[PDB]
């Protein structure tokens, strides 16, 4: 699919930088014709195609493709998309409370970790529903859009990893960090919406202890141990942690992944069922 060529500085205008990555960088934008604001997401291209640098058009297009399916309260919403020759530019929904990673290195209560767990829960739920595996989820990757509430409504974001699961698996060589990613990530095995529902896991285990369960000192030992299922519950940090809460966590860190509890069992888990 081609894009809008125009170019993009003549209906909207930049200014704060949002975010920066590898082949992209955001900003804050506002378009000129309605005053409203949002995030431009700039993606580096492909220059040839044997290059490993920028973002080859088959992920480009993938990603632009389920951006413009998804539509719910906890999901990015995407407005537009421009490109030139050196860049796909997303024009994205404006979201100003920053990163979930930033929120909480300012640990969490059961409650204020279920109300954000019940958000992310909704968005993976609808994400699932239609069969779209995100396979990047991490607290990087969940925006706020108030950080001054006493409870932030949030929004998932960064879908460059995210598949459609028309098959129930998918065979890709799909790899995200290493922290967050489930262990048929680690093995490259074929891989299904049941990788987010671990990464969901490492998220709440991260929530409720401000510590992250497989982390190692180098990237391999991070990767051992997530195949390994090698983590505890250190009496330290869940001392003061429900049985329920660890139960919830246990039946996500599970390395077989028909064994794992699937984003259904996870709203019907007692921890989380009102
Ligand atoms: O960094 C941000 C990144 C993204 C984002 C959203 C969807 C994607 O598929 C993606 O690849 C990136 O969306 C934002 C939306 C915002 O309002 C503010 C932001 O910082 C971001």
């Amino acid at each position: 699919t081609v894009f809008r060529q125009e170019n993009v500085d003549d209906y909207y205008d930049t200014g704060e930088e949002l975010g920066s990555g590898q082949f992209a960088v955001v900003k804050k934008c506002r378009e000129k014709s309605t005053g409203l604001q949002y995030a431009a997401k700039f993606i580096k291209k492909r220059r040839t195609k044997s290059s490993r640098r920028g973002v080859s058009r088959e992920d480009i297009e993938r990603e632009v493709s389920i951006l413009k399916e998804i539509q719910h309260p906890n999901v990015i919403t995407l407005h537009e998309v421009y490109e030139n020759k050196t860049d796909v530019i997303l024009i994205l929904e404006l979201v100003a409370g920053g990163e979930l990673f930033d929120f909480l290195a300012e640990s969490l209560t059961e409650e204020e970790a279920t109300e954000f767990l019940k958000q992310i829960l909704n968005g993976v739920y609808y994400l699932h529903s239609l069969q779209i595996a995100h396979f990047d989820l991490k607290p990087e990757n969940i925006m706020l859009l108030d950080r001054n509430v006493p409870k932030p409504r949030i929004k998932i974001i960064d879908f460059g990893l995210a598949h459609k699961i028309d098959f129930g698996n998918e065979f890709k060589n799909i790899f995200g960090t290493p922290e967050f990613v489930a262990p048929e990530i680690v093995n490259y095995e074929p891989l299904g919406l049941e990788a987010d529902m671990w990464s969901i896991g490492v998220i709440t285990y991260i929530l409720l202890s401000g510590a992250s369960p497989f982390l190692g000192d180098t990237k391999q030992e991070t990767l051992a141990n997530v195949s390994a299922v090698n983590y505890e519950f250190e009496d330290e940090y869940f001392s003061n942690t429900s049985a329920l809460a660890k139960d919830f966590i246990r039946r996500l860190l599970v390395k077989d992944p028909k064994k794992r509890m699937t984003i259904q069992d996870s709203l019907q888990h007692p921890w989380i069922k009102p």
